[PDB]
């Protein structure tokens, strides 16, 4: 619940320019992948800007170009083969919306008795309209507020009977058909996960490779665990992401993350179900506790996501990303009509050079001493010597720490200190070297198995001297034998002769 | 340059809501006062959603309803009289504009040749536009950048000559006529202050009751002494408050600040003279040193500004109030088109909920000790004593700090360790009552003057009590006598009988 | 339980000489009053020295020398008025002795039987010695180890009856008679004042002015108000300062010095209760303990003990003496035979110089803020001014903090924080100003009553400045009101015109 | 220069009774080798009461007891094989002695005239006795103080002659003949090494396996250097361990330890030297000096040092040797008489208790901390891996850090972060594994040379094992390679099946 970062900026930085590659940062990048970015062309583009994960939901499109956009993907990987791409699928989960008009739009008045029937079929006006969640009555009690078409009205609930809630409408607006609508401080009864999401998980999402299901509306433990149920064996190597989108979320945040393999912040239904000057203090909040917990975060920040003219973003949106960043998120996030409909490379690229425009200015002793007082006292064998080689290469001032690890465990001990140079996993397992992208920092490559540490040590070493992640006369930290007995720490020196 | 600030974010915090008085923030909010903000019943309803400092140009409108737009503010203030208000006036300044064109819109495109001529009445075209800054030539050199229409495009200089600049347009877009223009890294040789604005100072603005002017594009300490000494005794008690706005103010933003009375940081010309992934660092950095100097600090932040929807807050907006009062901003402004034309009221009011949840938040223990090992050792008789009056309020949890001042000095000592609780500052100077507004947590009220210390202490503890301020059983700091010899610092209990 | 003291010591400190006159030191200094100590020649001579409180025990001399001492201390105040000298009175207590013996000398052989009666008119031999404790049988028990003339023999009890116990021999030695005995982790059931003691303080301790009664042996909180309960209100104002002599008094540390004014190290039984090696760890947890809640602490410290030369410290002796002031120790005591028998007053002269040094080593802005974060969170109004007082000083370098107290209560809040300036402690009082000379730092001056506050500030400011305790340009910091609604701290500047 | 040191004390330490292993204690004690310390009974006994290094000077004996002594150490070791012995040789250097007289014995009386004389054959008399230091005109000057018989008259120089200087007695005492003399502040020029000395050294003391070299009265880095050059590679393997005995050594001390290998604080010259006291402030810097260099350091501490009666420490000597643990001594000394001509076993005994107490309440994690930031930003690759090792030992509170050392360097880097668990350093250097006893916590064992270092941990996990410095489920922390490229540290579980 206490938090703290420690930034350290120079009248230097803020007049030198960067000229650092953009997919050297730390942070990582959750893109949402649209229509239009699907060209092989741009996502390679998109690679080259600091994209380090695909998002998509099949909540549009077809099964043809849902594929069509799997192997787009594969392919622009092949093109530059250096990026790793992580692969997160967005289920729909529990969704409410309203139902179809007589003149599919009304004039609701500020004052006017609402009618909301759970006759999705009923074909409404201003004084009653349809609602999908069936158990709507059962749900809110008189006093509750309900929120239509992203809250464009709020209605009191003043009765609920067996089949619909009368309410009184508080402000007056025109409502389309079938808009959305929010019950807040109400925990919605739907299934977390559909029929149709859950053979588009267990048949389709888990045959093509993707590594992250980002689980729409959690709101308990108990989804989490009902999820990771229903995928068994079949995906047992599938990080679950619960995303907190409303207060029963963030009631049972503690126990949904001890549940979860990660958390996102997803942009939508949460700035709705909580009040706008709260929603800073949640994504805050649960950005310390994933810290301290050392599981990822993603947080959706806003980029170029209004223009009516030319792509420079505003400053409420650079520091929006900057502070994500300094707040301690793993990943930022750009979102689908984020991407500007039209300026998606343009978007990532300000992200990549905000996101190291706030790492330059980490004071990382500072962070790394706070994340150890925040930290209980038994830790265990393999955290303290993941803890070393992240103070050791401070100290030392080392380019990088590798780490050889085939569950990922190993890297994510070491991100969880927040080193400021990169983490090398090095892997022999496909599921481990493109579930970790997650983790800030953490740079993945596939090695061979049945391989002796040293070997695979210095072909890291020469291959990070090839990618320009470390020179001559550098130390780097290696790091192996997290499992043990085996737990163990290097210096090594880059030489060549 | 080393900055921190010390949350503590709780569970409880995110779900109960909050009912305090918008008026008893701390931050204080910078209201840009536009055409329909100005119906005496609005500037009221400003008021009590928690306008604390009216701020105008008189770039446009006329000089009947300029003063016109004083006395309708002068009588909102008779019909609120615990809220004083502030009065800031914004210098125009230097100011590069384009000139006017056959079409009145040309269509640049990328790659083409573009001369910028000084001879204004020149009617340009694609291939000549003039400019409004007449040493433009003598400013810029080849390989410098100029940006045209809020930095629609991007031109690079590539010849230099007596009366015009070549350029090679960078950019493909559509021009009006009469834009803006902005040279990056460049110093503008114009007069920091007309001759239209020194007299609309000198007889029009210090007469009316103005206690800020913030002086547009401000380059040097010279720009700052060079308009004090233009003020004069006559305005010998006008706070100057610099405007940053480009990269020379912040070179020599340090020396600026000696001569300042406070910083603005305006939504403007800053994002296009500065990359901006790189203005979050420069707003963190000036907030810091204002915080260590003990010198006011005005932030821009969004919000509502851009509606084509019904008035609720974007995520980023939310998070922009919010972390700059966690950098430590003494105020929040809301500009002229952020209150969204429409919006003005809903504005300020979801920013003042912004603040109270911010400072709810803030670990001030924490932050007491971060600023006094961060001020050097050699402090005076009056800042040790009115650092005791913080700590001696937090320790005991006093509900206020009572400061009896004449000039302000004592507030602002006080207000430079940031307590957790009201700085109730008592002037018999107007001139000091409405120039505290800039300091966060300071509220002022006058008495009159050769009145004994103490008969004015418990007058100030019975309207405190009358304004909701402090109830019996309570604790307040009486501190007085900062001038000496008489510097003292008093706790009394608020009893009754 | 938890102990820190940080020191700062330069090259400077070592060769530069200190000629500091020796009464303005922190540290005070206990003096047990012997025969030869007594020329009022040489009690003057031991104020100029550095005596701050008078020691005695009546459990030798008559009862015409006894009060031959008072007056000689009463009239060598006469001769020096700036010294105002506490009288502190050492209780029997509870005491054990060995009988008479045949031989008056007894060779016990390590490994024979030695039987103890309690007949004490049994004139022993090797077999068979009295002891004065009625009570033993009944008090240890098989395994117990029984020490007889300071530890000269130990004796493992093997047997207990009703009226004595067979014990072994552990070592081999040579005894007198009448000798001492110690019953280590065994409590003595001995009342805890005599009828002698009780008529000792009740009519002739109380009436000569008598400030501190050192209760000898005490093992519980009982003793403590059982001791209170019986002097009444005729010594209401006397400070009890229970002397922790056994295993007993270790246990209960807590509860008796919730119970005390004080506590007492005295060299003597606790050498022989505890095990040497253990004997550190108690001194300076109590010492930790008593600084925490604030009572102060008097701790033996050996200076020119054994002589068989020329009176010269041994270097064990000087860091005793250095290391018990820097442990935390209010003040250093001299015992009986450690004035050399023939040196008292060049022992104290130089507990005096090492006094001085330790404390200009202290890094006092260090040791306040370990006592703050060591004192819980809800402290009052008091301790909170008394607490401003000392930081202001120490910003500042304020030469005093001027407290105006008549209980005494207010300097001794102040105290508590070890500042690194004298406490000018201001009483009419005559109780209080005696009282107070056992905390450290508190130096006291009897003042008329009924007085204004401000006759009184600049009073004992003219009297400082005759003194030499502040000079024309110095800050002190002046304190009263601590009752209370008048609880104040001032600073003014010494001038004179 | 600035100092701390962190101690926990409960109640729970005093009472419960030490059982420990003496030998496992980590601060090692230096016992001097007397006439009756010497039979091989005695020295087993000694060693098993806690001595780590045999100390002895040539000032006295024969060269037939003088090896005599040797091959009784050197047996004495092969009937403790697991206790691996220091030896080391205290020079004489330069020393100042007065001469003989007509009496043998004269009263010099307070007030007198005194002269001193360089012919030594001179026969003297209270009027004029002759000096054994031929410069001494030529060092003193008018004003200085020169001390005789150990501080027993003080004589200020009145007057400076080609071969006499004449003095005022500054008090009255008598004296014997060829007393010592001292010059407080004044520099001795006489050489750091005899004739004697230097061949006692070459040919003596390194054919018969002398580790350390305590040079008495080094007053300059010349004089280490100086002593480096004439031992030469015979005796490259030595340590030099300059022994500050005046305020010479003082002044230049910083110097002094640059050219050193250790310091040694004798007990001696120096409290003649210096006023007694500025001695502790100069023992507390030294020892503080050492610890922040990573250099060991020697201090003489009193134990059972005058016995009139029978053999219990007085409380003095106790804290003398705990505060000298807790001050941060490697080694605390017994000297020659203070091993009481008696009891040599029993005070080492009751010293290794007293620094087994004072271990046991140290807070390793707060000492580590505090040594960290004390120690400048650059630290190397090979002292980044000996800090992890005990931070790492730390966290997971393993038994032992296992260091592979030849030249001993692993081992004093890891000595100089103070672990709370013992070094247990392995070597085939036999040269290494006897210099290394003076480091604190360091225990070393000899080890066969080209062997794989695999098989060097277990072997030594196994007699680990033996020797119960650690159980199976234990960890312990191996580190070797650093000397490179090898730096490593490891963590192995104490496992056997
Ligand atoms: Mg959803
Ligand atoms: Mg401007
Ligand atoms: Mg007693
Ligand atoms: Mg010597």
């Amino acid at each position: 619940a206490s938090m703290q970062s420690a930034a350290n900026i120079t009248l230097r930085q803020i007049l030198e320019p960067n000229n650092v590659n953009l997919r050297s940062k730390k942070t990582h990048i959750v893109c949402t992948l649209g229509p239009a970015a699907k060209s092989v062309e741009t996502l390679v583009k998109l690679i080259d800007a600091g994209m380090d994960i695909c998002r998509f939901n099949f909540s549009h499109g077809s099964h043809e170009d849902h594929k069509e956009m799997f192997n787009n993907v594969l392919k622009a990987q092949e093109l530059r083969p250096n990026c790793l791409l992580g692969m997160l699928l967005d289920t729909k989960g529990p969704e409410i919306r309203t139902g179809f008009l007589k003149n599919k739009e009304v004039h609701l008045k500020e004052g006017s008795k609402l009618k909301l029937v759970t006759d999705y079929e009923f074909l409404g006006d201003e004084t009653c309209i349809a609602c999908s969640y069936k158990k709507l009555p059962q749900s809110v009690k008189p006093g509750n507020i309900i929120l239509i078409a992203d809250g464009s009205v709020s209605c009191k609930v003043l009765e609920t009977h067996e089949d619909h809630v009368i309410t009184e409408v508080l402000n007056s607006a025109v409502i389309g058909e079938r808009k959305n609508m929010n019950l807040p401080n109400v925990k919605v009864d739907l299934p977390i996960i559909s029929e149709k999401d859950k053979n588009d998980i267990l048949n389709f999402a888990i045959p093509m490779g993707c590594n992250f299901i980002a689980a729409s509306f959690i709101q308990s433990a108990d989804d989490v665990r009902l999820i990771r149920n229903l995928l068994g064996p079949r995906g047992r190597h599938i990080k679950i992401i619960p995303k907190i989108e409303n207060i029963e979320g963030i009631i049972h945040f503690d126990k949904i993350l001890a549940e979860s393999d990660g958390i996102m912040i997803a942009r939508g239904d949460l700035g709705m179900e909580i009040s706008p000057e709260k929603v800073f203090l949640a994504q805050k909040l649960m950005i310390s506790k994933c810290n301290l917990q050392g599981k990822p975060i993603i947080t959706a920040t806003q980029m170029l996501e209004s223009m009516t003219k030319n792509p420079r973003p505003t400053r409420a949106e650079v520091t929006d990303v900057a502070n994500a960043v300094l707040d301690g998120t793993d990943c930022v996030m750009l979102s689908g009509e984020t991407a500007g409909g039209k300026f998606p490379v343009e978007a990532v690229t300000i992200m990549s050079k905000i996101c190291l425009e706030a790492e330059a200015c980490i004071d990382y002793k500072l962070l790394y001493q706070s994340l150890v007082n925040a930290i209980e006292t038994p830790i265990s064998v393999q955290e303290a010597v993941a803890r070393s080689a992240v103070e050791t290469a401070e100290s030392i001032q080392a380019s990088l720490i590798i780490a050889l690890t085939e569950t990922g465990y190993t890297a994510r001990l070491i991100a969880k200190y927040k080193p400021s140079c990169t983490i090398l996993a090095l892997s022999a397992s496909d599921s481990t070297v493109k579930c970790l992208n997650v983790h800030r920092g953490v740079t993945c490559i596939k090695v061979g198995s049945f391989q002796g540490t040293d070997i695979v040590i210095r072909n890291a070493i020469e291959i990070a001297k090839q990618r320009n992640m470390a020179k001559v006369g550098d130390s780097v930290i290696a790091i192996h034998g997290i499992k043990g007995g085996t737990n163990l720490m290097k210096v090594v020196q880059i030489e060549l002769e």
